C-alpha cells in the first residue's frame, strides 16, 4: 500500500549530475567548494530548498483545516555545511525564515500551525535528530 | 566547513510553491495525492533524486581520489512513503539501484568506493535511522 515515486539521476561528466523525474530534467552538481562549477543548482540548495517546500505545503494543509486566511508566504532558507566528527562534512544546521501574511483574526491560530507543519512535513521528518531545523517567522 | 547555501521558497497558490536558487526558478508542489496538479516536481520525487545526486557526486570525489577511471553511470530511484507510528505519513524506504561503467582493472575498486559514498554522502547522514536507505549496483 505504499505509494512509490520514481526518478532517474545520470552522471553527465565532471562534477556534474542529471535528474529525470518524469518530463522535467535537471542538472544538479558539485558545488564550487568542492570542485564543481559555479552558477547551477547543487544538492546543497535543492536539499534545504525542498526541505522549505515541504514545510509550505504541509503548513497548506493546516492552513485549510483551520480556516486560516493566508494571504502570502515568502520563505528565506539558510543551510550550514561543516565539519563531522564521523570525518567529512554534515549540515549543521537549516534554517527557514518565513514572512507570513494572514488575517488578524488568525494570527492566534498560527503557533500551532507553524508547529504542526513542521511536526508532520516528511521531510522534517527525514531529517530529525540528524541535522538542527530552526522554523521561525513573521507578519507581514 | 563553515559554508553557507542560501535559497528563497514561496507560496504560489493552491499547494503549489516556487524555489529560486540564483536566477533559477523550480516549481515544487504536492503531488496529486495531496491536492497538487499532475505533471510537476514534489518533494517525493525531488528529495529522493536529490539524495541519489549526492551519493553520485560523493561517489566522484571519490573515484577522482582513488584513480578509478569512470565510463557510466545511471541510476534509478524508488521512494516508498507510507503511514507513520507517529501519526501521518513518512518516507518508509528510499532504494537507489547504480548501473556503472568501469574499466575492468578498476572494479574490486568499486565495493570500497561505493562504501565510502554512501557514508560520507551528506544527504545520507541526514536521514539516517529515520528512512531506509538501499543502495545497490550492477556493472554495465
Ligand atoms: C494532516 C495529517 C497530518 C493528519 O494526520 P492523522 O494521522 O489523521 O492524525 P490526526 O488526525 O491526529 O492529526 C494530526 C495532528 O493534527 C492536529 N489537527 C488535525 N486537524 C486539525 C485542525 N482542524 N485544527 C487543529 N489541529 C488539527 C491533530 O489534533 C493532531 O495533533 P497532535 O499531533 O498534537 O496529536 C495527515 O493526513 C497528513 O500528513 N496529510 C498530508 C498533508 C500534506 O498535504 N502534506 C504535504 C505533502 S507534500
Amino acid at each position: 500500500g505504499m505509494h512509490v515515486y520514481e526518478s532517474d539521476v545520470s552522471w553527465i561528466d565532471d562534477r556534474r549530475t542529471e535528474v529525470s523525474v518524469g518530463d522535467h530534467r535537471i542538472e544538479v552538481d558539485s558545488p564550487p567548494e568542492f570542485g564543481g562549477p559555479e552558477g547551477q543548482l547543487y544538492p546543497e540548495t535543492l536539499f534545504p530548498s525542498v526541505l522549505a517546500s515541504c514545510l509550505l505545503t504541509t503548513f497548506l494543509e493546516f492552513k485549510d483545516r483551520m480556516g486560516i486566511n493566508l494571504k502570502s508566504w515568502n520563505s528565506h532558507v539558510t543551510a550550514e555545511l561543516g565539519p563531522s566528527p564521523e570525518k567529512g562534512f554534515k549540515f549543521h544546521r537549516i534554517k527557514i525564515h518565513v514572512k507570513i501574511g494572514v488575517n488578524d483574526e488568525d494570527k492566534e491560530k498560527i503557533p500551532r500551525a507553524m508547529q504542526l507543519a513542521e511536526k508532520y512535513c516528511f521531510i522534517s521528518r527525514a531529517i530529525r535528530n540528524n541535522v538542527e531545523e530552526i522554523v521561525d517567522y513573521e507578519f507581514v
